[PDB]
């Protein structure tokens, strides 16, 4: 169980198979991927040593995406899918683009980061939403940090035009809900991959993002005053048979050597303590 409101009892499959296999991918930071621009300053034709929240080059992502249609399996809402959120996580999210009746769509999972996922605590939610405006599909990231009454078995659904067996049910809250943060951010519905840094330091939750290139850029922060402990990528139920990828690898406080080109772009990165050559390279400015 994720949150502890019994929101639904419709098409829940509690009988227990094996635990699903989670696909893996090797972390490669060489072209800048996994790094973010420094918000307070732009760098040009230079290379910089700094401390940040970075993944371990050479370790793995896990594809945390769960695609469904009608049946929600209870296994989806436990480890290894409910996972630990310590220092932070770096996300590599495929923008699944499926074509139906002349229209290309934009679908990928939503993620919640929280402690207990009870309405006595604050949970972060990053949920995509698309809407048809002037016969052209636009995309938003709906970002909020609230005292959500999260559900046991939280899911999202795809665009109605792709059809749905299920309603969307990841929290249940009729009244007013206290929110530390809420705003929407647009994203390019034509992007192949979206990239996310989520981390926490000194009671503050941070977030970075990009839908262009491989190097993220500051999205928001908010002071929570508490420590978050878990993340859950929610299953996305839909009638289209589509392929979802939500690759997550942990961040830790590390030292990276980043190279900035003439346009201010991070085009190369080195994880200093990852391998022996990276150690030496960082030790030679
Ligand atoms: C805050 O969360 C709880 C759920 O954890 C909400 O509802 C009650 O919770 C208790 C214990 O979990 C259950 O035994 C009750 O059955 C729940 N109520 C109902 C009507 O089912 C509680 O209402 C939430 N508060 C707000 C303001 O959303
Ligand atoms: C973030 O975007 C969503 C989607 O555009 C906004 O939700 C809509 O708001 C209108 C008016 O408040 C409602 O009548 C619609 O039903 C909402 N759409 C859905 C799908 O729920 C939301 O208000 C935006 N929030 C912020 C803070 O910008
Ligand atoms: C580095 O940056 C400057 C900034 O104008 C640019 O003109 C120059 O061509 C770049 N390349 C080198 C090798 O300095």
């Amino acid at each position: 169980v994720i949150g502890d409101l019994k929101c639904t009892t419709v098409s829940i499959n509690d009988v227990d198979t094996g635990v699903p296999s989670i696909s893996t991918d090797v972390v490669d930071v060489t072209n800048g991927l996994g790094t973010y621009y420094v918000l307070d300053r732009v760098y040009l034709n230079t290379t910089l040593l700094l401390n940040g929240y970075y993944p371990t080059s050479g370790s793995t992502y896990r594809n945390m995406a769960l695609k469904g249609t009608l049946l929600l399996s209870t296994l989806w809402f436990k480890p290894p899918f409910l996972s630990d959120f310590t220092a932070g996580i770096f996300a590599k999210v495929k923008n699944t683009k499926v074509v139906k009746s002349g229209v290309t769509y934009s679908e990928f999972p939503a993620i919640t980061i929280g402690s207990t996922f009870v309405n006595t605590s604050y949970s972060v939610v990053v949920q995509p939403h698309t809407t048809n405006l002037d016969n052209k599909l636009q995309g938003l990231l709906e970002i909020s940090v609230c005292q959500y009454t999260m559900c046991e078995y939280p899911n999202t659904i795809c665009h109605p035009n792709l059809g749905n067996q299920r309603v969307e049910l990841w929290h249940w809250d009729t009244g007013v809900v206290s929110c530390l943060y809420k705003r929407n951010f647009t994203y390019d519905v034509n992007a192949d991959y979206l990239y996310f840094h989520f981390y926490q330091e000194g009671g503050t939750f941070y977030a970075y993002f990009t839908d262009t290139g491989v190097v993220t850029k500051f999205l928001f922060n908010v002071y929570l005053g508490t420590v978050l402990s878990h993340y859950y990528v929610m299953p996305l139920t839909c009638n289209s048979a589509m392929t979802l990828e939500y690759w997550v690898t942990p961040l830790t406080s590390k030292q990276y050597l980043l190279a900035f080109n003439q346009d201010g772009v991070i085009f190369n990165a080195v994880d200093c303590k990852s391998d022996f050559m990276s150690e030496i390279k960082c030790k030679t400015h």
